[PDB]
């Protein structure tokens, strides 16, 4: 069954508002109100409570959205049964520092470092090399030391394109085991992973 | 009663999409769909057809939305019974051209030149001078020839560093200058290639 007609509306943000039991959707500047029901098509679920609303604003649940992060330009570090996802650029020094902090935590977490060239054509180069690594154990090591170009083996990186599509902004971008997101490096990684 | 809770959603755009007769609202990356009814609070009307969706995407109806342009930093040119609205910057030469072209149309239209300082501090200064001017009779001419700075000012005017006419334009979706609104509401983001005809249809 088809979409027959499409019109872009002058709407740049939407807020869910709850009053006396009913949840409505207001455009960010107060021009439009939509009375009805919102559905998360990627998670294939209706959002019916303010708690579910907050979940999609504050959290990312990759497997729930049909995303396997191991299929991206991803390298893994650690042994924990709690998964931590960190989008990183190969030239990002705060990303490198964050990755250094994660080394002390490898017993309780498994880190998924997803390499994205968010910072340019040279970042593309390094990310592109890592993608073609013979041995991703060394790739991991290469990533953390900023030694990626001398790695044994498109201008438009798929991991970059995907992150952008789904709204990942800036690096580093961290997703805790419970889905909580950190736009940037948290003050204390260990504490942040434990709880809000 | 009270609004008990509020959540900003990860949505940057909404498309009205029509499927099997009903209209739904889809987020920019397709992640979210909202089934239901949209109401336009500025013009106070429900929107139920794809034609009404196109109307709010393509047109601005100042009076329907309760917007009186004469309350803004505005200057009129022409005598005609069809109102044409043009947002301009004082330093915008492309805007001055359009104004010249408009001299020839004063028979059919009245032009409402809405002055906004969108291009920086010198633009701010000139718009503020127009606003605080003792004498608005020559105001049109000063605008078109870019001589607003020599307009004698009222004692002791100061409206503040943030121009309300600019704030209004930004709020209701004016983008760039010049920005033209035809009598029937159609918008032109930039000077149309051919004006008189554009104003026609």
């Amino acid at each position: 069954a088809k979409i027959e007609d499409i019109v872009e509306l002058p709407i740049k943000g939407v807020r869910a508002v709850q009053s006396d039991g009913q949840i409505m959707f207001l455009s960010e500047n107060g021009r439009f109100v939509i009375s009805g029901q919102i559905y998360d098509l990627w998670s294939k679920k209706p959002l019916n409570t303010m708690s579910q609303m907050r979940d999609v604003a504050e959290r990312i649940h990759f497997k729930s959205m049909g995303m396997d992060v191991d299929t991206l330009n991803t390298v893994s570090m650690g042994r924990g049964d709690k998964e931590v996802v960190v989008f990183v650029d190969p030239r990002c020094a705060v990303c490198h520092q964050l990755m250094g902090d994660a080394k002390s935590l490898v017993d309780d977490y498994t880190f998924k470092f997803i390499v994205i060239p968010a910072l340019g054509a040279e970042s593309n180069r390094l990310a592109k090399n890592l993608y073609c690594a013979k041995d991703k154990t060394h790739a991991l090591d290469a990533l953390m030391n900023n030694t990626l170009g001398s790695l044994p083996s498109g201008q438009y990186d798929q991991t970059l394109l995907t992150a952008h599509f789904i709204g990942i902004e800036g690096v580093p971008f961290v997703v805790a085991p419970d889905g909580r997101v950190s736009k940037g490096r948290p003050k204390n990684l260990k504490s942040w992973l434990e709880s809000a």
